[PDB]
Formats: C-alpha cells, structure tokens, sequence
C-alpha cells in the first residue's frame, strides 16, 4: 500500500484540461500561441488548487506559496506535457484536443523549446516513468524550485525532505530491481529547469503576460 | 566491494589555478572579462584532461566526448567557483589571487548571475559539501548533461550509472545519519543547470568565444 503522501498526490491530481482551439479560426502562430495562452489559463487554475493540497503547502505564508509558485510555475505545466506526450512518437501532448508535431512546432516559433521537451519525453519513456512517480516529481519541482525569497527556511526545507522521502519510499517499495530509481529520478530534474527556463524568458520575450504580472495573477488565485 | 571512483576522482583533482591579473590596468568592467577569459581558458585545458580521467569517459567516441563537454563546461566552471567559495561571505572565489564581491560584480555586469551562484553556495554552506562530494557531483554534471547529440546513449547513461552509485556508496558509508544525503546532493544539480545555462546566455550576448567556436577549442584540447 502506498505512502500517505504519494496517494494523496494522486487524489489531488486535476482531472483533465483542453485547450479547445477555435475551428473557425485558420491554423497560424497567432491561433496556436492564443490557444496555449487559454490552456495555460485554465491549467494555472487547477495548479493552485493542486499546491494548496500538497502537505505543508497551505500553511506556509502567502507570501512563501507564492515564491514556490512563481518559480516553478512553468515546470509543473511542462511536466504534465511530458507526462501526457509518453505513449506518442515525436509529438507533444498539450491536451487530448492538442496534440503538436515538430512541424507545428516551427509555425508556432517553439521548435527549439519543444525538441528539448522532447529530450525529457524521450529520458522518461525509457524509465517507464509510472503516474505516480509522474505527481511526485511534480510536488518535488514546486518545493525544490530555488526561489530566491523564502522566509521559512525551515518549512520549504522540511517540505521538499517529505516528498523526496515519499519518492524513496515509493521507489523501495515498488522498484526493488533498481535501488538507484529515485536518484535516476531526481537527475532528470536539471533537464526540466533548463526548459522551463527558457520556456519562461521566451514567455516575457513576447509578453504573453499581458496587461496583469503573474504574481498579480497568483494572488489573485491563491486568495480565492 | 571497494568502489574506487570517489578516490581516482580525488587523486585526478587538478591543482591551484591562478588569475594573474594585471597589476598596472585600471579596475574595470573590461578588465574583469579579460580576466575571466584567460583565467577560464587555462581552467579548461585542465578541465578536459581531467574528464579524461573518468573511467568511460574516453572510452566514448570523440563526438560524445565533445557533446559532453560542450553542455557541461560552464557548469564545471561554476562549481569550481562555488566549492572554492565555501568558507567566503558573499564573495565569489574565481582564484586564490581573484575573489569578487558585490560591487566588483555590478562593475562586470555579473550581479543577477552571482547572486545565483551565491545562492548555491548558501545551499551547499548548509548542507556542508565535502570534498568528496564536491568532486563527485562534478563529474555527475559532466554525465548528467542533457546534450541533445548524443550517439550512444546507453553508454552515456551507463556512466551516469556508474557515478551515482559511487556517490550513493559514499553516502551510505559516511552519511548513515541521513539516508537521504545523496538525494539531497542531486537536488542541487537543478539551481546549477539554471545558472550554468543563464552565464552561457550570457557568453553568447557579449561575444567572449570570440573568432573560435567552443566545440573546435574542445577538439584542439582533446587532440592534445
Ligand atoms: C498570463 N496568462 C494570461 C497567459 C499564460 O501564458 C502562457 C502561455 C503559454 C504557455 C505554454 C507554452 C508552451 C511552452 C512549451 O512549448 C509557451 C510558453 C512560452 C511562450 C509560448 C508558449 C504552455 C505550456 C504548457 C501547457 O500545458 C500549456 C501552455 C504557458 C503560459
Ligand atoms: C575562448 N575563451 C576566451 C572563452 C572564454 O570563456 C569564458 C569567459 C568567462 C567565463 C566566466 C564567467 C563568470 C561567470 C560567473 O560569474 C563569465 C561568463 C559569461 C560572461 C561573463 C563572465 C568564468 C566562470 C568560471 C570560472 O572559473 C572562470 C570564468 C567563462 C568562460
């Protein structure tokens, strides 16, 4: 039986999201960067939802949640895609109606971004990287995101120490084959920071934002 | 059984490299850089024989050797300057003879990047890195570094393998007090990768390769 922490991750997990592009609107960079700007939207919802169901999490200061949510924002919305894109071929699953090929890729200008994206499908398809696995990286990269403003030192530290330890135990009890699994874990997360750091500064780059700062947006999500 | 690779990672640990910086040039943003280039093209030359002495690593084609190189140089050029600044406060140690504090940064226009390498000196202060460590890790971001060219994979992934498990045993047998100590070292390879990947971008802004690609010094330095 699993770990409190890993099944609880997996009752917190959101249900599925679509991006439901406009059919009426003709195929372009324009449609695919709106239809990702809507998914994106949507999914942020769901994202702080999700966090304030990770242990530990919703008792941490605002403005603590916030910092691990500012950081790791765009990590936690790639891992899905990576995860969704696992059972498909060079194509990048950003919701069951919008499935991405390198081709549409270049259109949209994320041909570079999304080979990358690729290289972390390609490292967890040879894992056989498993759901459960799948919400715990995704709990570890929000608490592990490096965030340059922590005031309880302590509290991030203790949270990021609980799911390394539901990771561990979830892979001593599941993967005996393979003591070294949770490791193999944790290395590929360098690869989704690389990413997520370049999927962001192109986010500013051509100010996907909008008229409303993130951290604005957080706020208002966080305190809803 | 006897694991000798944090010992033959030890003994392959280069010696004191020096800046040398010119004692009769004015203090400035230029002369920072120039520095950093000369300073850093010695350190490389090193660098490369000293991958050299990771067992596998030469055992690889030239290609991948290259490919390895080309995504980990700056990060191994980081963490040099992370470990050797250790027992600082809020300093940057390029050299015994060139240390850098906060305003020798702003004047390099460095201080966003030191501030982040800094902020993996905090992280390593707490968790007190010790040398074998340090050492280890370095040789994991050589193996661990996400280049997009690799040819034989299974090989690359093998001497990721092989270094893991050696820092794994160190742990185990000098850390039993924490169980999660090498989990805990690989959750640090994230804030690296980040870092490594923004002074890159950083290199490329400003033009310091200058009229000879890094892939061509890498085959000069490995012909050698
Ligand atoms: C601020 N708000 C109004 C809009 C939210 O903005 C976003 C717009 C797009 C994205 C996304 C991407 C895809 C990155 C990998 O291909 C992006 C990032 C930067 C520039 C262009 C596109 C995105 C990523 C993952 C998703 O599951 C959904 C959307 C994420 C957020
Ligand atoms: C061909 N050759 C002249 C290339 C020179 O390459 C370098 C020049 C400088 C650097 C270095 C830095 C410091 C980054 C952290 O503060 C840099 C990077 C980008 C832009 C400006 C400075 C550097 C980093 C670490 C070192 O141990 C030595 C030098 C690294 C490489």
């Amino acid at each position: 039986p699993y770990n409190k922490i890993v099944s609880h991750l997996l009752v917190a997990e959101p249900e599925k999201i679509y991006a439901m592009p406009d059919p009426t609107v003709p195929d372009s960079d324009i449609k695919a960067l709106t239809t990702l700007c809507d998914l994106a939207d949507r999914e942020l919802v769901v994202i702080i939802g999700w966090a304030k169901h990770i242990p530990g999490f919703s008792t941490l200061s605002l403005a603590d949640q916030m910092s691990l949510l500012q950081s790791a924002w765009m990590e936690i919305l790639i891992l899905g895609v990576v995860y969704r894109s696992l059972s498909f071929e060079d194509e990048l699953v950003y919701a069951d109606d919008y499935i991405m090929d390198e081709d549409q890729s270049k259109l949209a200008g994320l041909l570079d971004l999304n080979n990358a994206i690729l290289q972390l499908v390609k490292k967890y398809k040879s894992m056989k990287l498993e759901k459960e696995e799948f919400v715990t990286l995704k709990a570890i990269a929000l608490a592990n995101s490096d965030s340059m403003h922590i005031e309880d030192v302590e509290a991030v530290q203790k949270l990021q120490d609980v799911l390394h330890e539901a990771l561990q135990d979830y892979e001593a009890g599941q993967h005996m084959e393979d003591p070294r699994r949770a490791g193999k874990m944790l290395m590929t997360l360098p690869l989704l920071r690389q990413t997520s750091t370049k999927a962001v500064q192109h986010f500013y780059n051509i100010k996907l934002e909008g008229k409303v700062p993130m951290h604005k947006l957080f706020l208002e999500m966080l305190e809803a």
